């Protein structure tokens, strides 16, 4: 493989998201930046922090421009205020490339870094439409993209229990089996898809397609969890109750409020249902789905030291758009931001994490009429 040395570029924790190192300045200065297709803002952290273990030091750096505006970017979790300026930027275990890209100097936040998460900074993969200020801010990607050569494509392998990989300007076929099976990117500002059907174990939600990307689906890398629209949730978690009788479990459970337990190496996978999401394809009238396994939304929580027990919070939750493809859907396949044709492929990831009985699949063609009716105009 020709993009071998940007294999295993990625780390992080079980919940936390996956960072990327990148190099910023001159001299240089190297941080932990997160990787979000959820948002289009590069941002480090500038100024002291009790959870940053570095930070930026614009005044160090002599590439440094100031644009003198200030940037506030307030995230369904947490939000933060800096600075906007542009400076020199390089990803080691990336492409052999330095471009000038924009960059908020985070000097104030609330709820941003976590205790002992490792990053210092996010970088935002989504389009400009939704960037902050406004879409006259180019996203680090549309910088790339211009300044250089590199093609306009990016591969994530986010590997669960944490390592994984970013591919920038190409696919690497070592990260992944089977073949790609990619679905449109709807409207270019977040990664938009429209999902056609939902199974639990092989049997349809039957719900109206609408529901599924009401506002709109997208494939995002910084939440983590697979989120659903409300009416959707519900249908959704009352069919894998059903569907996992063979153990009952409290309300709180599946409401993530409350956590399961179970001794090292007993937890039985085999009693919960796969799931199952139907995407639309690229030819009229078809589509593809992938499917996902227990071990992928049931995450487990931070160990207490390496105790006898296996703690499990439900991954799966309600959203107040429409359907979220977070990590826990993500982290079983190798997945292909193909921007230059605007489409997402999903391919079974090489670090899929299965069993000896199932395995994470991506599925077709399949036969589904009407999916344009599906998405939200
Ligand atoms: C570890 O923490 C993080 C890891 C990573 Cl990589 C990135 C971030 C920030 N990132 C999270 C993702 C978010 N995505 C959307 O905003 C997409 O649009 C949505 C709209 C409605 C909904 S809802 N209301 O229905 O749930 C959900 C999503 C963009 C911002 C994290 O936060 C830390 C503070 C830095």
């Amino acid at each position: 493989g020709s993009f071998v040395e940007m294999v295993d570029n990625l780390r992080g924790k079980s919940g936390q998201g996956y960072y990327v190192e990148m190099t910023v300045g001159s001299p240089p200065q190297t941080l932990n930046i997160l990787v979000d297709t959820g948002s289009s803002n590069f941002a480090v952290g500038a100024a002291p922090h009790p959870f940053l273990h570095r930070y930026y030091q614009r005044q160090l750096s002599s590439t440094y421009r100031d644009l003198r505006k200030g940037v506030y970017v307030p995230y369904t979790q947490g939000a933060w205020a800096g600075e906007l300026g542009t400076d020199l930027v390089s990803i080691p275990h990336g492409p052999n490339v330095t471009v000038r890209a924009n960059i908020a100097a985070i000097t104030e936040s609330d709820k941003f870094f976590i205790n002992g998460s490792n990053w210092e900074g996010i970088l935002g993969l989504a389009y400009a439409e939704i960037a902050r200020p406004d879409d006259s801010l180019e996203p680090f990607f549309d910088s790339l993209v211009k300044q250089t050569h590199v093609p306009n494509l990016f591969s994530l392998q986010l590997c669960g229990a944490v390592g994984g990989s970013m591919i920038i300007g190409g696919i690497d076929h070592s990260l992944y089996t089977g073949s790609l099976w990619y679905t449109p990117i709807r409207r270019e500002w977040y990664y938009e898809v429209i999902i056609v059907r939902v199974e639990i174990n092989g049997q349809d939600l039957k719900m109206d397609c609408k529901e599924y990307n009401y506002d709109k689906s997208i494939v995002d890398s910084g939440t983590t969890n697979l989120r659903l629209p409300k009416k959707v949730f519900e249908a959704a978690v009352k069919s894998i109750k059903a569907a996992s009788s063979t153990e009952k479990f409290p309300d709180g459970f599946w409401l993530g409020e409350q956590l399961v337990c179970w001794q090292a190496g007993t937890t039985p996978w085999n009693i919960f249902p796969v799931i199952s999401l139907y995407l639309m394809g690229e030819v009229t009238n078809q589509s593809f789905r992938i499917t996902i396994l227990p071990q992928q939304y049931l995450r487990p929580v931070e160990d207490v030291a390496t105790s006898q027990d296996d703690c499990y919070k439900f991954a799966i939750s309600q959203s107040s758009t429409g359907t979220v493809m977070g990590a826990v859907i993500m982290e079983g396949f190798y997945v292909v931001f193909d921007r230059a044709r605007k489409r997402i492929g999903f391919a079974v990831s090489a670090c899929h994490v299965h069993d000896e009985f199932r395995t994470a699949a991506v599925e077709g063609p399949f036969v589904t009429l009407d999916m344009e009716d599906c998405g939200y105009n």
